[PDB]
């Protein structure tokens, strides 16, 4: 509650459609155009690995083999209820690609590791956009919600199927328009909605998965990461927009 004050008039203008229940969290957000500052950094966010930010997007992991990249908020958020809207592209030659992209709310920053570019044994929630079918069950690309409390090693080989709280099968690769994921944590419920990028309409969201009465840490960083394997897609994020929800 209470409108954001630590912002310039150009940035106010820049984020106009976002400011105009829902309170825009400027300090936990990024977008183009001019996504990046004259010194190459994304204001309020740190990047690591192979991630390279530019004016229009952050290429988290480019289409080389065995790449890892991530981007994380510099500080933790402390929101009872929240909603992130993440806009991205996963592009590659051919109908099959690897490995995928992850959106995180975790207690620490997962700068580097083996889990879509970020740290294993995390404390909080990952939403995994897993493009490659490691278990051969012919059910990728898939979106899987994986909670963790610092104890679990992510089961890469089964596509996290044995550890997933919820999941849906959606092809988010090679789409005419950017793909969008909206992730909502509200009154103990985690919801994933996907805009699959067939349409110019940015609000054409379809239900994907839900976890009722989920627990997550009271404070955490938001993050996004990706990785490639033998096959390699470009994984690009165009914007990450955070909102704090009340009542
Ligand atoms: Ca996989
Ligand atoms: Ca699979």
């Amino acid at each position: 509650h209470h409108h954001h004050s630590s912002g310039l008039v150009p940035r106010g203008s820049h984020m106009a459609g976002t400011q105009a229940h829902r309170r825009f969290e400027y300090k936990y957000s990024f977008k183009g155009p001019h996504l990046v500052q004259s010194d190459g950094t994304v204001p309020f966010w740190a990047h690591a690995g192979n991630a390279i930010p530019s004016a229009d997007q952050i290429r988290i992991a480019p289409s080389l083999k065995s790449q890892r990249g991530s981007v994380w908020t510099k500080t933790k958020a402390a929101f009872e209820n929240w909603e992130v809207e993440v806009t991205f592209r996963v592009t590659g030659r051919g109908r099959i690609g690897a490995d995928g992209l992850a959106i995180w709310y975790t207690e620490n920053q997962g700068l580097d590791g083996p889990v879509f570019g970020s740290a294993d044994m995390w404390n909080g929630v990952g939403i995994f956009f897993d493009s490659f079918d490691n278990d051969g069950k012919k059910n990728n690309p898939a979106i899987v919600v994986v909670g963790n409390n610092g104890q679990i090693n992510y089961d890469h080989q089964n596509d996290g199927a044995t550890q997933a709280l919820a999941s849906c099968q959606r092809d988010f690769r090679n789409k005419p328009y950017p793909v969008r994921a909206k992730i909502t944590y509200y009154q103990k419920t985690l919801t994933v909605m996907i805009n699959n990028g067939f349409t110019p309409d940015k609000n054409d969201y379809e239900f994907c998965a839900k976890v009722e009465n989920m627990v997550i840490p009271t404070q955490g960083h938001f993050g996004i990461s990706a990785a490639t394997g033998g096959l390699a897609d470009d994984h690009d994020v165009l914007s990450f927009l955070t909102f704090q929800l009340t009542e």
